[PDB]
């Protein structure tokens, strides 16, 4: 029978305490709602009997999760190895409460010894179960044991009190055990509730561990017949058992180190989310979890169907071999050869190979062979390779430096050496020049050392041309001949003619294979071309220079080579608060491909959903699983690629007014660019705003990064002598690393000195507040804050999590332990180094508080020269007036005004409070400089190629040179990693001084004045902002004007009067049904239409839409009366 | 973007192992790469997404003699791109490039099953710009529709309609310049 | 060249070497690759914002800075898009 | 401790490892705390103090005075990084 | 700054480090030494 695993089964992965922290670790867990097999004792009677004893051999797998319920104390624990029993590696580990026991050496019982029945049959022993575990120690390696134990041996009955869980596996030849306890009231199934189990056991055993058995005690009594193969009786009692499986976990360690939550991140595509962001709760997104590829069918592998066998046996034991200045050489064609035979031979003293590995050779096909062959001596043997100069190397028989093949030489004086002594093995003494690769000279004048008379005559002072060596049997190792084979090798540029002896098989095209096409491995999809391949040519290339197409050796038509289908897998879920169902997409990927791709055929039905299923759609971005798709035009919540966005949306629900996670379902659908509106445009069309909202639209900028300075030795170092030293030989990288970032600090307080600064000195509040109704008192500092920061300045204080604050870092403060808490602690150690900001958290304040206070005291005028005191009423009727609003529009609505301010600034309070999302940027922006310092720390951790991160690991093991090497590599990756860190810092500097001059620009326009850049401040027409701190950022209170609500009038350009046409001077012309009006461009006020309000142009016919009206002359009751 | 363990080792094991040395290097390009991904889709947005609502072109193009119809869609076109717009995606090319070309027929290829080219490329991708080259249209229509029928407002407000040859006096000011001389020569600069 | 070649050709010992080569090449090319991409697009937002920022003055509005949208006085611009980009149609205004 | 190494200043700390758990690590894999191996209690880890030293100077041609910055060090530590100790009485005034 | 003259300013010289003033090491306790050496006083040693 199967069971639901849910959660549990998982354990402490490492000895680390965490507090309140998630950790990514990989492991053999076991899977999340896995199907765990259970297992049973029982015993019901009558004839259809249901009796059962589990006791069998099972296999362990990757590791096993095991879980036996009980009251009775039943199961006594397992016997595992690969043998499970005595023959080999195996384990006898028995548990009786507090102890334990264990025992390698050959057992004496057999799968299980039998026991139960106790309290023997009388007053005395008869002790006729008699139990032995070891005997005669011969030959024993090893046995462990654990504290004695006392048996509760209570012998009472109940329902299953508790469970006992464990997880067993080796690692490292580490055996490991751990294991919890827990209270329960069922036997039937698992519980659906989530305990960690902890390490009991850790040992070095070193066995690896196949399969494995469990113990458990029959009963026995008058009642049975108590023979030892039957007359026992087992009661009832029911085992669990899974496997782990190598995996990636996330874990949730509490306050107090203990874990808490766990998620299983190759489960589903949830889990896979969650493990990307390393937490537990996982908001609505889009997010790139990992990359998807088809994964080969099958393998294919093709060479020429050539059946002859190349002649290596007699070019290895020819009669005779060159001399080397005559050296030959072999063509070897049109047959397979089996490189093995050679490599495997005892016959050859030097196998060394240039281009390829030996054991390779046999997948290989090569388009020429050639045997270049002669016989050498042992000092010149060393000679016949690339770089090498010599009596041979530089005349006589040369390779070059770039050769591709195999040497192969052996000893043979047998070979070549003569009793009488063998002259005739050749070799060139001089010659004009040095000879070339695979070059070849016999000429044998003879040489004149200076008198020039001798010709062709070997005189006073001319010698014979060429020497030989000298063969004896008596040689001597250096001194005997030594029989040489050069297998030179040709490269798959052309046609393949010999072949390693592997199979070939069918051509199967359309499917993703893995491939073998003459040597030339790899994988993908293979297909006919209608490509125009030349009749020499063996194959093609791609930019990439990898093979493009190739001819098929035995049809020798010509197929195409595409890689098999892939792409990234992003996961659509709705924020966990929300839901737990969640959608895939498929990148690029065609959905035909996508069950092919997964190993669909090999994995487990478990998979086979995943892969399938009703809920299937294709976008142009790629192939999306699991969601449904959608018609209705909805705006985009999350987004998918190519136009499409998901959204989670119920379908026919009961209304609950609890919320509740279950039926709905991820949408996904082409977006709605927004809502669609059919705008009322008319040649006399216009919609003049009757009212307005006062809002204030904040916008948040990040004004610098984090401090930062970096200790490059200490950093790539740690300030260890050695590597101090090698860093020298870098140069002046240190010092430009050191030199950036100083830049970097520098510039980080001259924007923040830019952004704040702007005013040259620290204007005061009045104790009075008569602003005319304007309720500043959240935005003003607080007097008793402490730290006179205002309430607003306050909530976006708290509301990002600041990187640090107050930097003062007392030494002792951290000492042993709680640098872990505190990450800035950490980064101290570590070489890295916040430096505090040039204007403290409280200067920034009070510079805030200056600008602020100038700003609503002195308004604009504090930028140009010193502040110039105005009232607040009398400042908002200017920034009305830079909106084109005429200023009464304030006065006439002062108080409405203030309200909407006051309210307005209540909804921000409400705002920040409410999500974190309205702090958008600066969180962002903390988040990325932690995420840059904690990947440069990371950073120390990774190789980078070298044997160890940990720096004093090489120096302790390694000898100097070797130690240097490795370090040089560590340097290197340290150094292109702090290098890339630095780059990311100047480049991420260069967007936050982007931000931070259009921040200082915004100070500058925007608080300092009243920007006319629409759509620069906030949202809408701008009156006015203030400035607020936030951790390495500002806040901008930008009050902009808003118009809310409009009604439809008509128009004209302009309108005529004596034929000749007025226009506005200001606002436009309107008119409701019956009368005409002035109106100013952004609030509906109707004026009467005058001569001051309108200018005079021309005559009417030019213009188009102009219309007939009277204008009022204001001087005309001044006549009448 | 790049898959950076395809593009580095083909997703050979062999290699990959390897690579996984490298540290965070491979994990920080996918996700600098991915970065710049997104903020490509941004950039899209900040400067398009700048219209909260579709504005639609109205039925009737009365613009006072601004004649609008090379810039604004045409509902024949399958995407409904404008004239311009048609001459501008001639115009950007993908003529020359040797890789682009067949990058460009794998979309076409609708008659083949199971063929993902993204895996094509030697481990490089292209990913769609969310708002697709159809959709900005759209946008840019609206934006475009915005800046024909209500003039700045769209901006700040909702859009509050203003016929264009009002528009146009709104503009004029901005300069400096009378909005007489605009109407003077009303048909003037629609000529223009 | 080609990874797969080295494979072919070499054991797990010794490829390591010429795979590390290799790698070690291909990363920082990457790298070189992906840094001039963040530095070009540094300029690719630099003309985004710039570009948003034309959109926001010489499109959703007018803009009174000389010579920042167009070339002359400014009245208003057409945005149209472009493969990759985006084209505007500024309206300035000039005195001939 | 146990064979984890470092520098650092060790201060007792109340904070409850479990039984099994010899150390305890920071948001970044530093290794923070750890439980002596001889008494079961836990220490809390600071980092040795280090900082630059910047050196504030007028110009040369005007004056050689100088003053010496140790950022974010505590002064308690200057004669504690010191082996103030250690020194000579002669020594020690340069400390405090 | 490698230089004769130097302008008025703050400048990062060296980076200073306390230094480790003491040094510890702490490690559980062990027993059982090589057994052998009661063979040495053996009726007859393990013969080679």
């Amino acid at each position: 029978a199967y069971t639901n695993s849910f959660t549990r089964g998982v354990y402490y992965p490492d000895k680390v305490f965490r507090s309140s922290v998630l950790h990514s670790t990989q492991d053999l867990f076991l899977p999340f709602f896995s199907n765990v097999t259970w297992f049973h004792a029982i015993h019901v009677s009558g004839t259809n009997g249901t009796k059962r004893f589990d006791n069998p051999v099972l296999p362990f797998n990757d590791g096993v999760y095991f879980a036996s319920t009980e009251k009775s104390n039943i199961i006594r624990g397992w016997i595992f190895g690969t043998t499970l029993d005595s023959k080999t590696q195996s384990l006898l580990i028995v548990n009786n409460a507090t102890n334990v026991v264990i025992k390698v050496c050959e057992f004496q019982f057999c799968n299980d010894p039998f026991l139960g029945v106790y309290y023997h049959k009388n007053n005395k022993s008869w002790m006729e179960s008699e139990f032995r575990v070891y005997s005669s120690a011969n030959n024993c390696t090893f046995e462990y044991v654990s504290q004695p134990f006392l048996m509760d041996l209570e012998g009472k009955q109940g329902n299953f009190k508790n469970l006992r869980e464990f997880v067993f596996k080796n690692i490292d030849g580490y055996f490991k055990i751990y294991s919890k306890h827990t209270p329960i009231n069922l036997v039937r199934d698992l519980p659906q509730g989530f305990s960690a189990l902890e390490p009991l056991v850790d040992l070095p055993i070193g066995i690896n561990i196949t399969r494995f058995q469990t113990l458990l005690a029959l009963h026995r009594s008058y009642l049975t017949p108590g023979d030892s193969s039957s007359g026992w009786t087992a009661g009832a009692a029911a085992y669990y058992v899974g496997y782990l499986q190598p995996r990636t976990f996330l874990l949730k360690y509490n306050e107090n180190g203990t874990i808490t939550d766990a998620v299983d991140c190759a489960l589903d595509p949830l889990s896979e989310t969650k493990c990307t962001l390393k937490s537990f709760t996982v908001e609505k997104g889009i997010y790139q979890t990992s990359n998807f590829r088809v994964q080969p069918t099958e393998s294919i592998v093709r060479f020429p169907n050539i059946t002859n066998l190349c002649p290596f046996g007699e070019v290895f034991n020819a009669t005779r071999f060159a001399s080397v200045y005559a050296w030959n050489r072999k063509r070897i064609s049109n047959c397979v050869a089996d490189y093995s035979v050679l490599y495997n031979s005892a016959s050859f003293s030097t196998f060394k190979c240039y281009g390829v590995s030996p054991t390779k050779l046999n997948d290989l096909c090569f388009t020429n062979v050639y045997a270049d062959s002669f016989v050498i001596r042992g000092d010149e043997v060393r000679q016949i390779a690339p770089g090498q100069t010599g009596k041979i190397a530089d005349y006589n028989y040369k390779l070059p430096d770039d050769f591709t093949g195999c040497v192969i030489a052996w000893n043979s004086n047998n070979l070549d050496s003569k009793v009488g002594g063998n002259y005739n093995y050749l070799y060139r003494l001089f010659r004009k020049s040095n000879l070339k690769p695979f070059e070849r000279d016999i000429s044998t004048e003879i040489y004149q050392a200076g008198s020039t008379p001798c010709n062709g005559v070997e005189g006073f002072n001319c010698y014979f041309p060429l020497q030989s060596y000298g063969f004896q049997p008596t040689n001597g190792v250096g001194y005997q001949p030594y029989r040489v084979v050069v297998l030179s090798f040709e490269l798959l540029h052309a046609p393949a003619t010999v072949c390693g002896p592997k199979k070939s098989t069918n051509l199967v095209k359309n499917k993703c294979v893995n491939f073998n096409f003459n040597g030339l491995t790899g994988t993908g999809v293979l297909t006919e071309s209608n490509k125009k391949f030349l009749p020499f040519q063996q194959f093609g290339r791609d930019i990439a220079d990898t093979t493009d197409a190739v001819r098929d050796p035995q049809t020798l038509e010509i197929l195409d080579i595409t890689p098999c289908s892939f792409g990234g897998v992003s996961v659509i879920t709705p924020g966990t608060n929300t839901s737990n169902q969640v959608a895939v997409l498929y990148q690029g990927v065609n959905c035909t491909e996508v069950p092919v791709a997964i190993h669909a055929d090999q994995l487990t039905p478990t998979w086979r959903v995943y892969s399938t299923g009703s809920n299937v759609f294709q976008t142009r971005a790629g192939c999306l699983i699991g969601a449904e798709h959608v018609n209705n035009s909805y705006e985009c919540d999350i987004p998918i690629g190519a136009g499409i966005c998901a959204s989670y949306q119920t379908q026919t629900n009961s209304p609950g007014s609890a919320g509740s996670v279950a039926s709905q379902s991820i949408i996904a659908y082409t977006m709605s660019l927004g809502a669609e509106n059919s705008v009322a445009y008319s040649n006399n069309s216009i919609a003049i705003p009757t009212n307005f909202t006062i809002s204030v639209t904040t916008e948040i900028l990040p004004v610098s990064m984090t401090k930062t300075s970096v200790d490059c030795t200490m950093y790539i170092c740690g300030d260890s002598t050695e590597c101090s030293n090698l860093l020298l030989q870098y140069g002046s990288f240190c010092t430009q690393l050191n030199r950036a970032l100083t830049g970097i600090a520098v510039e980080q307080d001259k924007n923040t000195q830019e952004v704040f600064a702007q005013v040259k000195q620290i204007y005061k509040t009045p104790p009075i507040k008569d602003f005319g109704g304007f309720n500043f008192s959240q935005i003003l500092p607080d007097p008793s804050k402490p730290s006179k920061r205002s309430f607003i300045e306050d909530l976006l204080f708290n509301k990002v999590t600041l990187a640090d604050a107050g930097f003062i870092k007392q030494y002792g403060d951290c000492l042993g332990d709680i640098a872990a808490r505190d990450l800035i602690c950490a980064q101290k150690f570590n070489g890295l180094t916040v430096l505090p900001p040039l204007l403290t958290d409280e200067m920034i304040a009070q510079y805030t508080s200056a600008l602020l206070a100038g700003t609503i005291t002195s308004g604009w005028t504090f930028g140009a020269g010193a502040a110039l005191q105005i009232p607040f009423a009398m400042q908002m009727a200017y920034r009305f007036n830079g909106i084109g609003v005429t200023q009464n529009v304030l006065y006439e609505n002062q108080k409405l005004i203030a309200n909407q301010f006051n309210s307005a600034i209540g909804k921000i309070q409400d705002s920040l409070s409410s999500t974190a999302s309205a702090l958008g940027k600066l969180q962002d922006v903390v988040n990325q400089n932690a995420q840059a310092l904690n990947t440069l720390v990371k950073q120390l951790s990774s190789n980078f190629g070298a044997i160890s991160s940990v720096l004093n690991d090489i120096l302790s093991r390694l000898d100097p040179p070797e130690a240097e090497v490795q370090i040089d590599r560590l340097i290197t990756g340290r150094l292109q990693s702090l290098q890339t860190y630095v780059t990311q810092q100047l480049i991420r500097a260069a967007e936050i001084r982007a931000s931070a001059n259009l921040a200082a620009t915004k100070m500058s326009e925007c608080v300092l004045g009243q920007s006319k850049r629409v759509d620069f401040c906030g949202k809408g027409y701008h009156l006015m902002s203030f400035p607020q701190s936030a951790p390495h950022g500002v806040v901008f209170l930008h009050v902009t004007y808003v118009p809310a609500q409009e009604k439809n009038f008509t128009t004209a350009p302009a309108i005529c009067h004596d034929g000749k046409a007025h226009f506005p001077r200001e606002g436009v012309f309107v008119s409701n049904g019956t009368h005409w009006f002035v109106t100013q461009r952004n609030f509906y006020e109707p004026q009467i239409i005058t001569t001051d309000n309108t200018f005079v142009s021309g005559n009417c016919d030019v213009v188009i839409g102009i219309v007939n009206n009277t204008v009022y002359d204001p001087l005309q009751p001044e006549l009448d009366s």
